[PDB]
């Protein structure tokens, strides 16, 4: 998928975590941002085409990707324990990480 | 001091951080707001007064001024280093920490 | 304490921990430790005396101590919820942060 | 690739990166240590065979090589950097990440 499908996933699914009532709703979107995350990981950003792979930049571009991902899978845990409340306090403190981001690179 | 007494000077000290000219004023800024949250950081918020000191809710609570307290001080050394915008930056990615604690404990 | 007592700390409550059978022994080693750690944070090293306060050497040197803090305070909180395997585990890992600092300053 | 064939692969380029000379040695290795890490990311160990993979102990498990693969991409980065010194002792930090996850599950 491409940046803005991902981008477009990731936002999908924070929004169903926000609002489902059940453990099981929060582990299918939690896995599903999980699984766009990791392929954003290594995605070139519109604004950053002109840098170099190795870049600063896209270093700190890929170790945003780094960080959502550690904490969609902190996130997923606590919802397999079944935890929807704590679950879905961690998703508010990871919108964060999208935010850093996007300040930077958006 | 009091949470709310804390937490005025964490927003008017980010205010002083926006409007900064220098790193002099950025810096001691930067200052204050670190002595404001280590503070903050033993208190417990209204909302979660019936809770236990040991909830998942508190110790989430006390995470939030945990990452504050580290994005603080890394500004902090970026104006230490007279990093100007770069201290600024930082102070405005800083607000979404706020924000987040606000959503779910204010 | 002197740094070489909070270190002791640290390194007895540590060795509790990895044999403690029971939540209650886990939950007050980790506390502890976590006064420890926040009391050695602002001390200045023997290797490091001769840099100012605010160099790399030392942010980078409170950085650590602000890591480990956040390190204790997670497993104190497994322990809480009386995990004491996960709260177990999560001290070995946090054994990384102790021997990243001794590599650089001890 | 097995969870043996990946560990090799880690082992090997960690003793070529003690050993090296220059930057496209260390970088040729850590890119080989990535790719390892990052497949040996899914593998379920002989130790954790019979509990569930949503265990705290296969989420931990997992987390480790979490860190692994920021450790080897930051030192990749450093290496890319021309900044060999800084890769190598990079590399002979995330040994400790290496050693956790054994103790724990090896
Ligand atoms: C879970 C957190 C995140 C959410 C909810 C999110 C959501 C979005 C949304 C809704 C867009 C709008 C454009 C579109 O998709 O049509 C977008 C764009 C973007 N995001 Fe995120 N995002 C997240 C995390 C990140 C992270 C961590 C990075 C960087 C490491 C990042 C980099 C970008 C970039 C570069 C764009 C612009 C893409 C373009 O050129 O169209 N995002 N994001
Ligand atoms: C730099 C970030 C922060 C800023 C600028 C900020 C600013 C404010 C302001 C203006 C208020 C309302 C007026 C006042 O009470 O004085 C407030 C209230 C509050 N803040 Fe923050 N705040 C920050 C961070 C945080 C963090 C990280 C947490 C929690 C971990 C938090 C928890 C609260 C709570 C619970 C209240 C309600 C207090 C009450 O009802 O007495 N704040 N904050
Ligand atoms: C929980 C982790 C840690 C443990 C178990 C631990 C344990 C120890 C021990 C046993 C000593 C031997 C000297 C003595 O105390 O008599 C020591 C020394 C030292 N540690 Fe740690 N330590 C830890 C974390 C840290 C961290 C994170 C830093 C840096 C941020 C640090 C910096 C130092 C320094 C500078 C010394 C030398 C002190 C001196 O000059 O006597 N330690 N530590
Ligand atoms: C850079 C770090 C690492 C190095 C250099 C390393 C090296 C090794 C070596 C030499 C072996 C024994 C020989 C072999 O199986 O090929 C091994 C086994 C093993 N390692 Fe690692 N390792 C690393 C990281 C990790 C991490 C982080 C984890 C877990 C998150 C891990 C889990 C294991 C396990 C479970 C075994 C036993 C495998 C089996 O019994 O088949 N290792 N490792």
């Amino acid at each position: 998928a491409d940046l803005e499908d991902n981008m477009e996933t990731l936002n999908d699914n924070l929004k169903v975590i926000e609002k489902a009532d059940n453990a099981a709703q929060v582990k299918d979107a939690l896995t599903k941002m999980a699984a766009a995350a990791a392929d954003a990981w290594s995605a070139t950003p519109p604004k950053l085409e002109d840098k170099s792979p190795d870049s600063p930049e896209m270093h700190d571009f890929r170790h945003g990707f780094w960080i959502l991902i550690g904490q969609i899978h902190d996130a997923l845990h606590l919802a397999n324990e079944g935890k929807v409340k704590e679950a879905q306090a961690a998703a508010e403190q990871l919108k964060c990480t999208c935010n850093a981001c996007h300040q930077k690179y958006r």
